[PDB]
């Protein structure tokens, strides 16, 4: 397994690296917010994951919005993520576990991680998102959340990858390559895109804070339209995976879920529990499952 062959993960410059400080290149599959999709939140969607579409990290989408959130009930939220983490040390992957909020929730993160941190801090395959995809904020202001928020799980688990998004949802790069986060190791900032709405400058966003000592993880990538439907830009796929596989910078496609949007890569009839044969499969799972089969 990845987790096996790679053990602890390091950033060391920009580069997502293995215990012995070789790069790691991570691709996988977000699970869809758990909140909406949570009958995937299970330990058999998870062994699939690695086992067929050979994913090397899963993500774990604890909802912070919509109805039935962490906030409103945290107890079905912490039902959904343990299995996910569980099985993906069962099964020798790295896991996500990501808040997924747009919102500012200080206070809820901080007590959170610091359970999550208590809890599973000493295996590898943890990596922790502090915040999802924040909108409408200037970056000083996450960049305090994320100071704050990194000082709580850094006293617990003072090694393992945490990944710090930045506003406009993750496309403030080029804010935080400016302002960077000092004196914390082992860190990466995320960086989401969507094939079909978000044209090169992304990408060359993105480039610019890598040059500048900006580490990038993309912890949620898709083909589709930036709303999670539209159309499915392949070819503009093609040249987002390629672009990042020429980087080496780790991605996840998102999302493992089945509504009627192009970015849910399952259909209504799929097992809660896998073994999705190939008229299961929506286009973009195809090409997610091709995706990630063929790099790793
Ligand atoms: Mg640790």
């Amino acid at each position: 397994s990845i987790v096996a062959q790679n053990g602890r993960l390091q950033v060391i410059g920009t580069q997502l690296s293995n215990e012995k400080g070789e790069p790691v290149v991570l691709r996988g599959a977000s699970l869809g917010w758990h909140n909406l999709w949570p009958r995937f939140y299970n330990k058999n969607a998870v062994q699939w994951l690695a086992d067929d579409w050979k994913c090397t990290v899963v993500r774990a989408a604890m909802g912070l919005e919509i109805e039935d959130n962490y906030r409103e009930n945290p107890e079905f939220a912490l039902q959904c993520i343990t299995p996910v983490i569980e099985s993906a040390i069962e099964n020798g992957i790295y896991v996500i576990i990501d808040f997924h909020a747009h919102n500012k929730y200080t206070e809820e993160a901080k007590t959170f991680f610091a359970g999550m941190a208590e809890k599973y801090g000493e295996y590898p395959n943890v990596i922790y998102e502090i915040w999802n995809e924040p909108d409408y904020f200037e970056w000083e202001e996450v960049k305090t959340y994320s100071e704050e928020v990194i000082a709580v799980i850094r006293a617990i688990d003072p090694d393992n990858i945490i990944l710090v998004g930045s506003p406009h949802w993750d496309q403030d790069l080029h804010l935080v390559a400016e302002d960077p986060i000092r004196d914390v190791s082992n860190i990466m900032y995320t960086m989401h895109f969507y094939a079909a709405t978000h044209e090169a400058w992304l990408r060359d966003r993105t480039d610019e804070a890598i040059a500048k000592g900006i580490p990038v993880f993309v912890s949620e990538c898709g083909g589709s339209e930036a709303n999670g439907d539209g159309r499915l830009g392949i070819e503009e796929w093609k040249t987002y995976v390629d672009w990042m596989e020429s980087r080496k910078i780790s991605w996840v496609a998102w999302s493992v879920s089945d509504k009627n949007e192009t970015c849910s890569m399952l259909l209504p009839r799929a097992s809660a529990d896998g073994n999705w044969t190939e008229d299961l499969l929506k286009p973009w799972g195809k090409l997610t499952r091709n995706s990630i089969r063929n790099a790793n």
